[PDB]
Formats: structure tokens, sequence, C-alpha cells
């Protein structure tokens, strides 16, 4: 029925919205390392890419809302802490990759229960988290065939993401 | 195939297309009503609503047309006229569910007809057709939830969607 | 008659114009699809054009009908002919325009009588927009008539768009 | 398998963009001898679109390297020279119907294969396929229907594209 | 004889074209391997060449249409794929020179022929070759002198080559 | 072609209508009737002419497709001394 069309989507959606809330706390982790390391433009992206995963989190909660379910509070998996950086990249490309199986089966889910709003949400998200899984296989390519070389590039960039977040202050 | 996959899809497009004047009919009566009632605000968006419906049956006339069909001129279902305000966003947040549903049957239709850029129609216009239900829920609920003070506040606004008509003379 | 009264007759010939214009508007993009469809893209979009200028129409009739206290009707006058082709969609259209204000005319008596001033100026105004549409359509049949496909040559592929898309809700 | 699902894709890429460096050649070719003849609109449009398939091919490419496949250079079919003004868009058109037709069903082996991005991809590129379709035809329905007089208006046009291509010289 | 004249210039013609279709996919499908390595300054500017190439390859094109030949269609010889980073500089730069050393002869043969625009046309392509050949000897220097050094300041750069390509939709 | 082939066969008319009447004038009744024998050929060139410049004109290639391809022989071979 349309109650049950609907609670099974509500359940994909939590569960993809509590593997965004888990890539944030990841990401963000290993974003102050790499600003403690003072690698700037690796440190920038890397909250940039955070903020997308904030704002999938905002998206799929908003759906859920709309469907009359409660969005999830809870981060699926642990973040794992004190990564190496060629282990933040080659772990975050796998988490990439792994999200977009999941993304993919989830979308499915959408459209066995005929939600065409929500398997739409699925596939636009997909696209963006298939530009993180890219860029950090190519970061993880150049640690591989270049090492601290490209890193002595890195050390001492700008680290900024833009202007301060707009806020309640 | 080709021409009973062809076929199929313009016998969805024009059931969508009748359900689309009809659209037209109710909003613009409604507005007539409210407009009338001098509640400015709810008569200009009603009336913007019924704007994306005739674009909506223009889209699906112009597909149908590269199809090879012939668009239907009839509207789908009765016109209700008197209802009051409390009923009028009752029973459109009804009619727009029900549209969402009706079309996420008709995109199935094309997707087993193979007709990818009629399903990508439907696709976009299912999520303008929800961006209309939220709007009809959401004034429901002030209405339910507020009454008067909300109406009041409503009362004596303008009712202009912007600059007149772009016509012949 | 009494004030309703004086009302309700001018209710009725409002709600017959109504009809005929929302007749009028499926007609008129109909045969826009059709045009659209040629590729005679100037043809095409005042077509368009002419049908917003009916829709324009509708909503007058019908806001009046409101202030007279009535209900717009909702159902179009007669039906819509489709397949057309080119030649006999202006002929049409000529006469339908022509029709048009005949009857328009005669409903502004009507308002006259019965002493309704304002509803009587809406239809004269209205009257003279109509003309407008009669002209276009017969200078349109004309050349149609004495150039043939020579002058259809000069329309096609022009553009079609009638400017910026519809402010609407989404 | 991982490695099955990206080669089954990479396969249809590959079929598609063959299609494409097909179109690139066909299209170019009419735009030579529309340009010898002195038909400049018809030149310059035959040549934008050229550059929309070359756009197309590329796109098909890039993804091709994401899945880890090697883009073909070999393309499909052999180009017809020669053709009279009547002939290039009868039979530009016929080209246009069979490659939505063809990208129709690589699309559906992209769902098949759970490969979102790419079926996106498709359906994008279908969409402007269909973009190309539409304006053959109206130039073969008004030589078809209208000749001379018709290509009387068009002698002599301008012939530009645009501003030169940013090359590296 | 007139007929013979244009013939042997034609052929010449053609003969150069069809080594510009070879480079345009020798160095795009480079193109696509600098661009997967994520070498976007390399990839940026091996683009920008083969863009260079496609105007030869219209040039020689719309020349052999005033001398009312048909321009052909195939390219000269078979693309090159996998090569190494240093490979694909040491091929282009014998590349460039062959071409730099048949279009010195094809240039001869229009002279002989009694075809001055023709070969002024020859004289001013082979100075774009050379500005090409200049290119790919420099980076083919860097890379032998410098090794991953070189490369560490190419990882990351940014890979546009402008606005996209003016096109039909 | 048959553009001028129209034009050409007026002007014929034209001045073998003028030549008739200088047969006339010289009092030579035969070569009068001559020429106005062999102007009511031109009149069927004429028309001829004109009904395919029409075609052309009015169907263009759909017309010239009809006859693409079509038999040239014009009957038996010239009668000669060979
Ligand atoms: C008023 C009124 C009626 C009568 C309804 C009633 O029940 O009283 C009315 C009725 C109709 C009906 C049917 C159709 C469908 C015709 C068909 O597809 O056969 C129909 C179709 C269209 N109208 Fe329409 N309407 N209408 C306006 C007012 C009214 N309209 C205003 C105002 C604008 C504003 C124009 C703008 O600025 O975009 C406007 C524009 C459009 C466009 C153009 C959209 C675009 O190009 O983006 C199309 C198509
Ligand atoms: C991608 C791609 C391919 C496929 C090759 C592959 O192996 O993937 C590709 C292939 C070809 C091929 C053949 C030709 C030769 C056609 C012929 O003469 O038959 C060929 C020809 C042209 N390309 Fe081309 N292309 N292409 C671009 C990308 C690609 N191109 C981009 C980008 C632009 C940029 C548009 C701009 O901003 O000017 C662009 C423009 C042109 C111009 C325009 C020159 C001018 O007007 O100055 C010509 C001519
Ligand atoms: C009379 C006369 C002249 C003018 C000479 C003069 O100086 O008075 C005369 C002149 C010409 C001249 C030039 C040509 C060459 C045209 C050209 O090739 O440009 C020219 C060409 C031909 N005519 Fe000709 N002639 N002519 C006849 C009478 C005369 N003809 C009669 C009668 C027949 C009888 C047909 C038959 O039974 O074969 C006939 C046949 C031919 C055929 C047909 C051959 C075939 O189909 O087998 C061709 C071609
Ligand atoms: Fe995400
Ligand atoms: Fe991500
Ligand atoms: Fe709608
Ligand atoms: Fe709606
Ligand atoms: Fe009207
Ligand atoms: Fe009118
Ligand atoms: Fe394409
Ligand atoms: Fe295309
Ligand atoms: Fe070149
Ligand atoms: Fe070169
Ligand atoms: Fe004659």
């Amino acid at each position: 029925n349309r109650e049950d069309r609907k609670a099974k989507v509500i359940e994909v959606l939590n569960k993809a919205r509590a593997m965004e809330l888990h890539a944030i706390h990841q990401y963000m982790n290993q974003h102050y390392s790499l600003d403690d390391m003072d690698y700037g433009e690796l440190a920038a992206n890397m909250k940039l890419i955070a903020i997308d995963e904030m704002r999938h989190a905002e998206n799929f909660a908003e759906r859920i809302k709309e469907l009359g379910g409660e969005p999830t509070t809870q981060k699926e998996g642990k973040v794992v802490t004190g990564q190496a950086v060629p282990v933040i990249y080659e772990s975050d490309a796998d988490q990439e990759d792994a999200t977009i199986e999941a993304y993919s089966q989830f979308l499915k889910v959408c459209k066995e229960q005929g939600d065409i709003v929500t398997a739409r949400l699925f596939e636009r998200i997909i696209e963006e988290e298939q530009a993180h899984l890219t860029y950090y296989e190519n970061i993880g390519s150049h640690i591989k065939n270049l090492g601290d070389t490209y890193l002595a590039k890195i050390a001492g960039t700008p680290s900024s993401t833009g202007t301060a977040s707009k806020g309640f202050v």
C-alpha cells in the first residue's frame, strides 16, 4: 500500500543518511590531520567534500520528512582515526566506491516502490559521489607514484575554503 | 516494435495532458474565488501553479506531435466549483498526489516502451508536481491550524503575478 | 428588470462569450502545435500569441462574472477541429473571429439593455482586439491564396519563440 | 563481479563512441559540401552539430577511462560522400533516429549492469540526439515541400560558427 | 593539363588530411590517458594541439573542395594506445617531425603543379607543426632530465581548455 | 534548359509569324502555308517545354526522381547508307 511504499523508501533513506553522517565525521577527522600537517590544499578539499556530504545528509533528511518519517541521528560504522596520508586517500576511495554501490541498490528500491522523486535524488547524489571517488583516486595515484615530491608541493599551501560559515552570530 | 511502442506512449501522454487540462480549469476557478475573496497571495500563487499546468499541457502536446499523434483537447474529470478555502487546499493536495501517482505509472510505461525522452519528460514534470503538492499541503496546514490569524494576514495582499501576458495585441 | 435579474442576464452572455474563448484557446493552440510541427515559426508564434489574448479574454470575462455574483463557466463552446491544412487554418480562423465579433456585438447590446456600462465597455474593448485577430488571419489567408508555397518558403525555419518563459510557480 | 559489469558497459560505450566518430566525419563531409554550395546557414548548423558529436565522443571516452577501458578510434559504418541537399537531410534524420534507438538499448545495458552514472550519461546524450533529429527532419521537410524558394533564402547567408577554435598555436 | 594539375594536388591534400585525422585521434587518445593520470596541464595542451590538427584537417578539406575534389575520411596508419608518458612525448615529436618532412614534399608538388594557393596553405600549416614539434621536444626534455620532479609539478593542475565547444544544442 | 527552350520557341513563332507576313506581301501562298504548318509545330514544342518547366518548378527533384533511369531510346535506329 501507500504507507508500506513510503516506509520502505524511508528505510533506505535513513540508511544512506547514516552513511552520510559517517562520511562527514570521517572526512572532517582527516581534515583536522591534514591541517595539522599543514597540507593546505588537501585540508581544504577534504573539508569541501565533507560539506557535500553534509548537504547530502540534509537532502536525505528533507525527503524523509516529506514522506512522513524521522531523519536518523546515528552514524553508520565507526570513524577510523590517525590514518597516515596514503591510508586516507586509499580508504576514502574505497568508501566512495562502496557508497555508490549501496546507493545504486537504494535507488533500485525507490523504483520498485514507485518513488520517482526519491530515485532521482539518489541518482543526482550518486553522480556527486562519483566526483568524490575520482578525486580521492587521483590524489592516491600521485601519492603512490610521486610520494613526498608531490607532498612537498602541497606543504604550506592555503587551507581556506572561503568566507566563514553563514551562521547566526 | 517501434509503431506499437510509439502508440502506447502517445496514449499515456494524452491521458496526462487530459489531466493537465482539467487542472488548469480547476485551479483557475479557485483562483477566481480567492481573488473575489481578496486573498491576494493565495490568488496569485494559485494562478502561477495554473500556468505551470498550462506549460505541462504544452510540453505533452509537443512530445505527442514529435511522436506523430494528435494532442487531446478534452480535460479529464469534472471541475468542482464553489469550494470553500479549506476545501480548496485539501482537494488540490489530493489532486497533486493522485497526479504524481498516475504520472509515475505513465513514466513506467515509457521505460517499458523504450522511450527515454518521454520518460525524462515525465520525470521532470513529476518533480514540479511535488512542488505543487508541498505548497498546497502547507497552506492547508496553516488554515487547519491557525485560521483567521493567518487569513487576516493574507487579506488585502497584492494578487499580481507580474507583468501582463505577452499576447498578440 | 430588477437588480438581480439585470446581473443574471449579463452573467449569461458573459458565460457564452467565455465559453467561446475556451474554444478559441484550444482550437488556436491545436493549430499552433501543428504549425510548430511543420516548422513555420513566425506563424506558430503568432498563433500562440493570439491564443494567449483569448486566455486573457476568458480571464476578464470570468472576473466580471464573479464581480456580478456569478460562476464562471469551464465548458468550451463547440468542438475543436484537428488536422486542418494551412489554408484551412487561416480561412476558418478568419470565419471564427468574424462570428465572434458578430456575437459579441449582440452581447454588448444586451449589456446596454440591462444598464451595465462596465460590462458593455469590457465587450467593446475585447471586440476591438478580436478585430485585430481577424485582420491578421485574413492577411495570412490572402497571401496563402495568392502566393502559395512561395510565401510559405519565407516562413520556414523562422524563430518560433514567443519570448521569455511563462512566469509560473516552480 | 565488479570487473564484468565494467567490461560490458565499456563495450557499449565504445560502440556508441564509434557511432559518434562516424557522425563527426559524416556531418563534416556534408558541411564541406554545403559550404561549397554556398548555403551558409545550413553549413554552419551542420558543423555545430558535428561539434556536439565531438563532445559526445569525448564524454564517452572519459567514462570509458573512468571504468578502466580504452576508448576506440574506429568509426562504425562508412561515410557517404557526394550527397545532394535533400539526401543529406533525409539520411541524417535516419542516422539520428537510429542513434537514439541504439542508445536507448545501450542505456538498458547500463541499468542491467548496475551502472547509474553511465546510464545517466546516455540519457543526457539521447536528449541532445533528439534535438539533432528534429532539426534534420525540419530542414528535410522544407526541402521536400518547398525546394528552391526555400534554398533561395539560404543562398549566400553567413556560415560562421562563432569565434575560432581555441587551439595550441 | 588543368584537371591533371588539380588531381595531383588533391592527392597530396588528402594524404595530408589523412595524416591530420590520425594525429587528432592519436593526440586525443593521449589526452584521455593524461587526464586519467591527472596531469592536467599536459592533458590540456595535448587537446589544444589536437584541435589545431582538427583545423588543419578542415583547411585541407576546404581547399580540396575549391579544387573540385572530395576530402578523405580515413586516417593514415594506426593509433598507438597505452603509451607511457615519456613515450607519448618521444613519439609525438617523431610524428611532428615526420609530418613536416612529408608536408614539405607535398608543398613541392603543389609548386610543380603551379598551385600557389595550396603551396601557401602548406607553408602556413608547416609553421604550426613546427610549433607543435618544439612543444613536444620541450616536454620530452623535462621528463628525461627532471623525472618525477617535473611530473610532481603537473599533478593536480587545471585541465581546462577554456569554455565548452560552441555546438548546436 | 526548359526555360530557355520555351523562350526560344516563343521567339521563333514570333519571327516566323513575321516571315509569313512577308510571304503574303510577296504573293507567295505556298511559302506562307509552309510557315503556317511549321509554326503550328513550334507551338507543340513550346507547350511541351512549358509543361516540363512547370513541373520542374512546382515539383523539382520529386519530379526528376520519376524520370531518373527511364528508357531513352527514340525507336528504331536511323535509316542510313551503311
Ligand atoms: C486565464 C487563463 C486561462 C483560462 C482558464 C480557465 O479555466 O479560466 C488559460 C487557459 C489555458 C489553457 C486551457 C491552456 C492549454 C491549451 C492547450 O494546450 O491546448 C493554456 C496554455 C498556455 N497559457 Fe494559458 N492555457 N495563460 C494565461 C492565462 C490563462 N490560460 C496566462 C496569464 C499566461 C502567462 C504567460 C506567460 O507570461 O508565461 C498563460 C500562458 C500560457 C502558455 C504559455 C507558457 C509558456 O510559453 O511558458 C500556454 C501554453
Ligand atoms: C573530442 C573530439 C573529437 C574526437 C576525437 C577522439 O579520438 O576522441 C574531435 C574530432 C574531430 C575530427 C575527427 C575532426 C575532423 C572533421 C573533418 O574534417 O572531417 C574535427 C574537426 C573539428 N573539431 Fe573536433 N574534429 N572539436 C573538439 C573535440 C573533438 N574533436 C573540440 C573540444 C572542439 C572545440 C570547439 C571550439 O571551441 O572551437 C572542436 C572543434 C573542431 C573544429 C572547429 C575549428 C574552428 O572552427 O576553429 C573542427 C574543424
Ligand atoms: C535535313 C537534316 C539536317 C540538316 C542538314 C542540312 O545542312 O540541310 C540534319 C542535321 C543534323 C545535324 C547537324 C545533326 C548533329 C547534331 C549534333 O550531334 O549536335 C543531326 C543529328 C541526327 N539527325 Fe539529322 N542531324 N536527320 C534528319 C534530317 C536532317 N538532320 C533525318 C530526316 C533523320 C532521320 C532519322 C532516322 O531514320 O535515322 C535524321 C537523323 C538524325 C539523328 C538520328 C540517328 C538515330 O537515332 O539513329 C541524329 C542524332
Ligand atoms: Fe554523500
Ligand atoms: Fe562522497
Ligand atoms: Fe501538471
Ligand atoms: Fe500540479
Ligand atoms: Fe477572444
Ligand atoms: Fe480572437
Ligand atoms: Fe552524438
Ligand atoms: Fe546527433
Ligand atoms: Fe596538423
Ligand atoms: Fe602537429
Ligand atoms: Fe521548335
